[PDB]
């Protein structure tokens, strides 16, 4: 009945659709059988991990070993997305996207192997998709105006007028325009070329914009025949599916179709230096620091063994934990704690995607001067270790986060396991050894336990003796860029004064009929497709028990199967709280549990939390109520997680929080808030359009005010604020104000997740820790421009809609996917070209729509404006509306890991009845109803509007009266 049970019964040697089975290994731990295969003719290699899991994955690995800083396996894999042989339709992977159930579909290009993987719950859906990447992969038709258009192209600045010069357009171009903006990829790029300066790792493999127009099509297609056959190939699926199913299609669609042959592809090894290297780089002065003469970043490198021998990897990067992870590591003692710099260096810590993995600690923000100052610190660091060794404490701690991570649940624990076991199959190693866990660990208690300096043995021999050390310094220079602008510049003109006017109109056509292609809208009627017939119409009910304790906080009980894992959280409102407190909220749930309680000093308490819990943490939440927009909750929700023994220690460690918080610890606090600090200013970019849309709608709802005050734009501007403050203590008296607000028991709830077997003793630690602690707004509209020094823009509008449980918000939410897949796609991607762009619907009834990396600002609303136009002009089939249905279902039934279910309820106490209701207003929206809630809210002058722009300067915005630029 179970998946490992009839996954046991393969025996070796059996022959099953041209594979052999060669393996089968039984991982407890894991509870999967592992079953590895081999297909006779071709050689190509088959992973399965059967687990008793409905998220079943699909993922198919090939090694590309690129000797060029060309970026060609990453065009390529653009490019083998956009067309395929049986489907010779625009767009496969973004049109199977919105036909099918899937959970998560994209794919990854690392340093030497690229990885396609998909994931989903329904057995046909996932046929259709394994269909889809066979034929994306294998037999792409590799058109060359789709590498044109991907890849790198001449192109006038305006298309239809060909007596404008010729400037470079391109997908990927612009890729790694944005990867040599990022100071950090340069840090990490030049540290992985200079440290295996020999083969493949030696280059940029995502392309270097000077060098990136040498790539030819003829080129492009000779590495696709060359890497991207099968006997190249590693397939590796996951879950409880039948796999013989799995078996017949891919022998079926596409190993058939080729024969053997020997991929000369191996990555040789590095040949070890004799001497230590010192290299000096240079990067983009970062305008979000204030001081100039403080933006140095320095590393020390040191290279490992390879990856093929699991066992000294693992060992090595234990070490690398123990040595730089938490406040109680030497390194952060040295570095940290000394005030010579901010934060880390990049890639701190192990890094084991190359093939000989490598270990870097440094720092970043020091004044050059200090450089030889941090080399001196990290020697002496690394002679202070080899003579004191580690304390057992800090092992055990460990040893008991590696076993919490490998029992924890989570919902794309498929997608973790390919992205672990990657690197080392690439290079011809054992994926199974890396999977058993249990035996390596222990392993390596035995090699302690017979060896009391095994530890010092193996930083002596990797860090005293190991000559293959590389120092690397950054430091930035003012006029970088222009000379980065004069050689691209320089390259544009030798490229294009050698085109004769023939060539020059060639291109000009070119660009006409691509300007036709990205604008003609085309047909996809050629994939495979999933009707709203296949959707369930009900959900299964999940079952919770509220009790009533201590005398009157009511805790949820909800029994699970999470593997002896106790996950407990509790969330507590600020209702009573004065308002001049409020901002401060979020740096009061991120230094709590870092400060130390009662009797444990900092230090103490990070090890007692490593040691005892698998974390815990405080996070403001605001949780706006379902039927009145003008209604909301705000509250700070803490949560951990610990194993079941360790329960009642994690209860004592909570209620010694809550009842003697040490905001006494002054020098550690400024080092955590100059680090989040840094953090968040770090963070911008990736959650720009977050931010645009929190800031936009700030003054629509009161729960958007809120939002805005716990996670928008000030919360980055108030924590520079506190971080360029020299004296930290009138802060450091608001933490008390807040604490005696908040840690008590007077309006609270808890949860707990957990076994059944565990559930009375869970009932008990949290019933004797709840005994032992104390006991009309009319929007507005605003538009707001951050001046960011950004190469790209990000761009937010909000408008005020209905909230979940009013019968249009169905209605609204289809509308809302509907416009992004037909609409917003083709025209802000393709045609504006961002790298994101689309519209969302939240649970409070906020319509947003946002631009992701956009290089346009007013051509964008205005495209929002011809969309809302396109809305309301009804011109879209019921077949749209099906894939607007098929999407919505793909995205409220992703699954939920144990630990969160039910977490609606406890959150935004969204009843079972209230989620079925939703879901049959879901079943029955239809074309009409469309059109009404189309004309009713989104039109323009019915409903109030917000707007927010984080971008570069524009000079017409600066001549608007109308905007408030911050």
């Amino acid at each position: 009945a179970a998946a490992c049970e009839r996954a046991l019964q393969y025996k070796l040697g059996d022959k099953i659709h041209g594979f052999t089975v060669n393996q089968v290994t039984s991982v407890p731990e894991l509870f999967l059988t592992a079953v590895k295969l081999t297909h006779d003719d071709t050689g190509a290699r088959y992973l399965h991990l059967a687990r008793e899991d409905t998220n079943n994955l699909f993922s198919v690995q090939f090694r590309t070993t690129p000797m060029d800083s060309t970026g060609v396996p990453h065009i390529l894999e653009h490019t083998v997305l956009c067309g395929s042989q049986k489907y010779p339709c625009r767009d496969p992977f973004f049109k199977m996207l919105n036909r099918s159930l899937s959970t998560f579909m994209n794919a990854f290009t690392a340093s030497d192997y690229t990885l396609y993987p998909f994931s989903t719950q329904n057995p046909k859906d996932f046929q259709n998709l394994l269909s889809v990447y066979l034929d994306a992969t294998f037999f792409p038709c590799l058109r060359e105006l789709d590498f044109w258009q991907e890849g790198w192209r001449l192109e006038h600045e305006n298309p239809s007028d060909p007596q404008t010069p010729l400037v470079f357009k391109g997908v990927v171009f612009n890729e790694m325009k944005g990867a040599f903006t990022d100071n950090e990829r340069i840090f990490s790029q030049h540290l992985q070329n200079r440290l295996l300066p020999d083969h493949t790792y030696s280059v940029v493999s995502g392309g270097d914009p000077l060098c990136i127009p040498e790539l030819t099509w003829e080129q492009l297609k000779q590495f696709h025949a060359t890497h991207y056959h099968p006997s190249n190939a590693r397939f590796f699926t996951y879950g409880n599916f039948p796999l013989e199913q799995h078996l017949k299609q891919i022998h079926e669609e596409a190993l058939s179709k080729f024969q053997k042959i020997e991929p000369s592809t191996v990555v040789p090894a590095q040949t070890p230096w004799d001497k230590p290297r010192e290299f000096q780089i240079t990067c983009g002065p970062d305008s979000f620091a204030t001081d100039p003469s403080k933006q140095t970043t320095v590393s020390v490198s040191f290279l490992l063994p390879d990856i093929t021998d699991t066992f000294e990897a693992f060992t090595l990067s234990l070490l690398s934990s123990l040595l730089t992870s938490g406040p109680n590591s030497p390194f952060y003692k040295a570095l940290i704690e000394s005030g010579l710099g901010t934060d880390f260096s990049p890639d701190v810590g192990y890094n084991g995607y190359t093939r000989e993995a490598y270990f870097s600690v440094g720092l970043q923000g020091i004044v050059e001067k200090d450089i030889e100052t941090v080399r001196s610190l990290i020697d002496r660091t690394i002679d202070e270790v080899v003579e004191k060794g580690f304390e057992d404490d800090r092992i055990e701690a460990l040893l008991h986060k590696i076993e919490i991570q490998m029992k924890h649940q989570s919902t794309s624990f498929g997608l973790m396991l390919t992205s672990y076991i990657a690197s080392c199959w690439n290079h011809d190693g054992d994926p199974v050894e890396l999977l058993k866990l249990g035996n390596q660990l222990a392993k390596f208690r035995q090699c302690l336990q017979e060896n009391p300096k095994f530890l010092q043995e193996k930083v002596k021999q990797y860090f005293k003796n190991n000559q293959h050390k590389l120092t690397l310094s950054m430091r930035p220079d003012d006029k970088y860029h222009e000379k980065q602008a004069q050689v691209e510049a320089t390259k544009l003109k030798q490229k294009v004064e050698a085109l004769s006017p023939g060539d020059r109109q060639q291109i000009y056509e070119k660009g006409l009929e691509l300007r036709s292609q990205q604008s003609k809208p085309q047909d996809a009627s050629c994939l495979p497709a999933l009707k709203v017939s296949d959707i369930e119409p009900t959900i299964p009910v999940t079952e919770l028990d509220v009790v009533l304790t201590a005398g009157d906080i009511p805790v949820q009980y909800c029994a699970q199967p999470t593997n002896g894992m106790v996950y407990f959280r509790a969330f507590s409102s600020l209702n009573t709280l004065p308002e001049e407190l409020r901002p401060y909220v979020p740096l009061f749930c991120s230094v709590l549990t870092k400060l130390g309680c009662g009797l444990l000093d900092y230090r103490e308490q990070a090890q007692q939390i490593e040691l005892k819990t698998g974390g815990m943490s405080a996070s403001p939440h605001v949780l706006p109520d379902d039927s009145h927009m003008d209604t909301y909750e705000q509250g700070v929700l803490f949560s951990s997680l610990c194993l079941d023994r360790n329960l009642p220690d994690m209860m004592q460690l909570w209620s010694e929080i809550f009842n003697n918080p040490c905001f006494e610890e002054e020098e550690h606090f400024k080092v955590l808030v100059k680090m989040t600090a840094q953090e968040l200013a770090n963070g911008i970019p990736d959650s720009g359009h977050l931010y645009a849309s929190i800031r936009a709608g700030r003054t629509l709802t009161p729960a958007g005010d809120l939002q805005e005050t716990f996670s928008g734009m000030d919360q980055v501007r108030l924590m520079k604020r506190i971080a360029e403050m020299t004296d930290i203590k009138p802060i450091l008296r608001k933490l008390p104000r807040i604490k005696k607000h908040l840690l008590n028991g007077d309006n609270m709830r808890c949860s707990v997740n957990a076994t059944p077997q565990q559930m009375p003793q869970t009932e008990k630690a949290v019933e004797d820790f709840l005994r032992s602690i104390g006991r009309t707004f009319k929007p507005w509209q605003m538009k707001t421009h951050f001046l960011m020094p950004f190469p790209v823009n990000y761009v937010g509008e909000c408008i005020r809609t209905v909230p979940y449980t009013d019968p249009d918000h169905a209605s609204l939410k289809i509308l809302a996917r509907l416009m992004t897949a037909k609409f917003l796609h083709t025209e802000i991607r393709e045609k504006g070209g961002a790298y994101g762009g689309g519209a969302k619907l939240s649970h409070n009834g906020i319509f947003t729509l946002y631009s992701y990396r956009d290089p346009n600002t007013i051509e964008t609303l205005q495209s929002f404006g011809k969309a809302v136009d396109w809305a309301k002009s009804g011109k879209f089939t019921q077949q749209d509306i099906d894939e607007a249905k098929l999407s919505v279902f793909s995205t409220v039934d992703a699954p939920v890991a144990p630990s969160d279910k039910g977490m609606d309820h406890f959150l935004y106490g969204l009843s079972d009845e209230m989620k079925q209701a939703h879901r049959e207003q879901l079943f029955a929206v239809s074309h009409d109803k469309l059109l009404a809630v189309s004309d009713r809210y989104l039109g323009t002058g019915k409903s109030t509007h917000g707007l927010a722009i984080l971008g570069p300067e524009n000079p017409k915005i600066a001549k608007d009266p109308s905007w408030i630029i911050r």
